[PDB]
């Protein structure tokens, strides 16, 4: 008799094909539904997993003063338990009195994630244009010739490297210099004072609606190039918002666990910042009916005791991700400086064998 | 039925002819082009009527009026109007305006990147003149004084070592800030980075639509260019365009300004450069009053065209005619120093003095 | 003439506390502290018989809108138990229409403390810093590997003039590649400059920086009316229960232990940072609100202590006494400040790295 | 209620005459700080205000000739002036005869510098990017390399000359990225920050007004930090102190100098001239207020109105509105300047004195 609304969420509530279809709560399978099922273990009751014919989320309607999504399904109470992704909202919190919430989350920012330019084994090549080395190799057989057939020569030789060293250190500094002025990323969480690197959330969403009602320095500046450019930094949902920050240039804000569920999911995108808002995942009922409380006291049993981290990793792994540099220092490279040992030993080992020729 | 045209010079000019013209098939532009395809295409006859009063439309925001080029050429004058200006709230609150045709946006002209590279350019700029002469002079004092020597050829070495570290550390410290001063500030200024400099001058035609956008619409950036134009009223503002263009021909300047004039510009002349792209979105269309009489027949034709695409030819061959030369084809600047031959050459007179 | 003049205090540590004696101790003897000593110049300069009597509310004057009382000092003073309430005791518009204050003996105001920029300037080999430690034995290798080779070719001149120039070329390119990398970390260092107002630090929002949970360092920014202090009071709403500490101790330990810029009258601020290094006030003066001593509206004594208060400002002993009780304690953890720009003291500790291999290469 | 007759000074940042003073007659005569806060106090309270300058053009000065005031305390204490809202220093002598509301804002001594710009002394030009301590080390690492390899020579071949390349290649390194530093960033820093600093010198000249309320706060100030500064000024009476304020900004920004004034002007002149620059933050804490007579029962409602007006931030409003007159013009955009003479003199120097040692221990060898 414990009607529990549902909602297909990607990293929430999911449909699995199995081998064959199943009827009823079977064949659903997802990690809200999961902890539903636990918690019937741990607290005995029965439940029948009703989805949501609508599809939409509740929230505030503009001209009707009556809220769409599961609001629809739970305006006569007829939804007994609501589990869904369902932001801890000022309006949601007025009408229904929501339990502690599953998960603790907000807003953040996803960015394509910055490649390494390797420039290759020859990158100290890089300060002196190559027409420049090959004018320094002809001054130095140039140099040695006239030298075979003696101070006048010797300054001018001291002169000429002194005048080398110079330039090259001159341009790797200017380079190194320009490199480390610019962050790898982009202003965290900060975009403002950029307007380069378009970004932009879901049209109309949650955090659209948490950026239009906002008045902090950093925000306000968003959401009025936000609203600038709606017609090109919206994305209709999360997948063509994902796909446009692949294809191009392009910085999205979604939730947080929708970030790190994807991110997760595949290495090629990164978390910059993160919690930028203050915002909860829980469950709860329209009605002031008494086991909301039991509900509340089976969410501070259940995290008394480390079960929720196991379901939650195993649930938000997907495949594996390559290791990442955390702390990272300064200094030069291998791949970065190793043309010079390479061309050293080049040169010695030519030397040594022209030395054994004769 | 009615028609109403404008009188800006980058779509249609006073064509020179003998015949009492007033503004009927005896001018030239994009503009004129676009208007006769939709009378042809529409099949509609009728007259077309010049500007009365008003320049790009008059505002009088004091208590919400508005009348010149706006109320006395499109409402009740003439039943349409067909007059290219952008869709802003002021005019589309009650003069309504079909889907856009053209998308329009400012962006920045700018100077041609010129290469100047020296053969002596870096080779004594670092140090002064002076400076050159200083150290020739002591070495040659220290080699007269090594030649009346000949212990002392110890502190004499020190010191001429202590002497040649301290000049090689501040040459090499002295080119690498000139390097680092040079590159940090970008090879082309764009969308962000003209905020973030003050040495390169930027400004626009004074309230003509251009800071307008800038005074509403709080981009940080953006914010920091309004602030800085508001800093400078005449320094950093040139009254228009004809002489705008003149301006940053030979000049530090950055004039904001739409895009598709600005490439028109950019194509007639190749001495000056269009950087950014679309920063801000605005659309074309008509001028409309309370009702659409005829909003059908116009939007019909212009899905029809856009369908079609001969607006697309249109548009390339009008704007790319008066540019049909490319100057910038391989634009393109080594980060390393190139060219830098001084050295070379000094050392070829050394060589030859021997 | 001959009557007992009953002050109040509470007990904040700059200003008053208790002695620190192990031996029980009465009376005002055992009350001390700055406050403590402006009472004693005041009873020294006009003619007082005063005894200390402790507010038992503990708290300053406070509008209660819900039944329209006062508490705390303020009440105290309203029924006459104690007539000169000389605190840390802030003239306020709600205190000043219903009790009665002298001039401010001391001006201050709201102030951000942020912790010290910390630099990686700790470490006798952060000379190595621009090349890796894998890098540095290669070339250490690649030095032994060359002088190898030399003794082997002289053992066994175009190949002594190759070798020379390969190894000249090496040296060339690794001293060019660390003297440019050193050069970008040393001038990126110097390039970030730290927050040293409330613009700048209103205008990021990397760094947390919220008010107490009680006080009125917070108060001013809800009513401000400037565009910067209502958009920060905006940002640290909507971040409440994170930012907004509900004690100053507590405050001071998340500015020590996190990215965090506490905000708080500027007596407190300057208290905190003589006493404890780490910690500036990186912001002038945000509000301005000035202390004074309490007095009931009917008391000429307010007047009389006006002019005492001016008398000790013409005579410079309330600077020397702010300094003896804020600096004079911090006086042992003075911060270093060195007066040089280039900070290079000893950065790269080569010269212990030579003296061994001088001492090595005795032999 | 009558109409309360403020007696007001004319100084240039709090009152000033309107712009347009050919049309105007009434009490938009005057313009300034203190006027619009009187005009804010008129709002909230309720009294009509008539401005009236007072006549010799000067403060409230006890005149010692006869016990009698000079400025505008004499019309308080003779209720000829209902109010004094202006510049009033609060003070001890002014209080025994006038009362004073609570300041509305807070000043004191605080030292006008010129803003730094490019210069840099000959020795310390290339001596500064390394402290003088690494200098003494690198120089007895070099006289101990020299020692060594007198003892190898009359007793390692190459291990020494390896270990003393490394060293010099990591000096000359080090010291040519920390100058690269300073050249690119160009962190320039007034040689003064506090008092103390400007105590402990004397290249730099002080500055004061002849008997104004610096030199009076100075004398008889019996703190060790300005103590000091008092005996430096009384060293030379005519150079340091000016008689005049204006006079004493031209000499600060003509010359070397390092000036004293109230905070409040200090500032002002600060946004209004990019050139000069404010040091010490505060010294004295006086404070301004309202004049009454004694007595007056408008003091009591007059400083709950300043209260207001400094709570709600009003008070602030109008002290950010008149005195930043045009903002500090902030370019940092040029710095591509080559090693001139005076940007590096002091190596001629010690190169010449390095020859002439060497040719006297060359000729003082031949005995
Ligand atoms: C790799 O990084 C570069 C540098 O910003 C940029 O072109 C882009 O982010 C990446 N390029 C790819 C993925 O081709
Ligand atoms: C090269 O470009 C610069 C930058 O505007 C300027 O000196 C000038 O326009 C050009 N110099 C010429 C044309 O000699
Ligand atoms: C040292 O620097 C680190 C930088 O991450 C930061 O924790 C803080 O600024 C400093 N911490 C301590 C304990 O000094
Ligand atoms: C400052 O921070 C350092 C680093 O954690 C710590 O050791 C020290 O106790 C702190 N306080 C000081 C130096 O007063
Ligand atoms: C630079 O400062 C010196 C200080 O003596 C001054 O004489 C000179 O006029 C200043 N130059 C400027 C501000 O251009
Ligand atoms: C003073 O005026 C401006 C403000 O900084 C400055 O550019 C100018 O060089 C200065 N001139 C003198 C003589 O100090």
């Amino acid at each position: 008799s414990l009607i529990v609304t549902t909602i297909l969420e990607e990293p929430y509530v999911l449909f699995k094909k199995s081998d064959k279809p199943l009827y009823g709560n079977d064949r659903f399978e997802g990690y809200c539904i999961d902890l539903l099922r636990e918690l019937s273990t741990i607290l005995g009751f029965t439940y029948e997993i009703r989805l949501v014919e609508d599809g939409k989320y509740g929230a505030q309607d503009d001209v009707n003063g009556q809220w769409n999504g599961m609001v629809r399904e739970l305006i006569d109470h007829k939804a007994d338990l609501a589990v869904a992704p369902l932001a801890i909202t000022y309006v949601r919190e007025k009408v229904i009195d929501f339990s502690k919430p599953f998960m603790t989350l907000g807003i953040s920012i996803l960015y394509r994630k910055p490649n390494g330019t390797n420039p290759g084994v020859f990158s100290f090549l890089n300060p002196l244009s190559p027409d420049i080395w090959m004018y320094i190799l002809l001054a130095y057989l140039g140099v040695s010739c006239v030298l075979f057939v003696t101070r006048i020569v010797g300054g001018i030789w001291w002169f000429f490297t002194l005048i080398i060293i110079s330039s090259y250190t001159a341009n790797l500094a200017a380079f190194l210099t320009v490199e480390r002025m610019e962050s790898p990323i982009d202003s965290a969480d900060d975009l403002a004072k950029q307007t380069k690197i378009e970004y932009g959330a879901v049209e109309d969403g949650a955090t659209m609606t948490f950026f239009k009602k906002s008045k902090i320095s950093t925000y306000d500046k968003m959401w009025a190039f936000m609203s600038s450019r709606r017609q090109s930094v919206l994305v209709k949902s999360n997948e063509e918002g994902i796909q446009r920050v692949l294809t191009s240039d392009y910085a999205f804000l979604m939730e947080s666990t929708t970030i790190e569920f994807v991110t997760q999911r595949n290495c090629n995108l990164t978390q910059i910042g993160g919690l930028i808002d203050s915002k909860g995942y829980g469950v709860g009922t329209p009605m002031g009916s008494p086991y909301r409380d039991k509900i509340t006291i089976a969410i501070l049993q259940l995290q008394e005791e480390g079960k929720l981290h196991m379901m939650k990793e195993k649930w938000w792994r997907g495949n594996g991700c390559p290791e990442e540099e955390s702390k990272e220092a300064s200094a030069l490279g291998v791949q970065n400086i190793g043309g010079i040992f390479i061309v050293l030993a080049a040169g010695l080992v030519l030397s040594v064998f022209v030395a054994v020729g004769e």
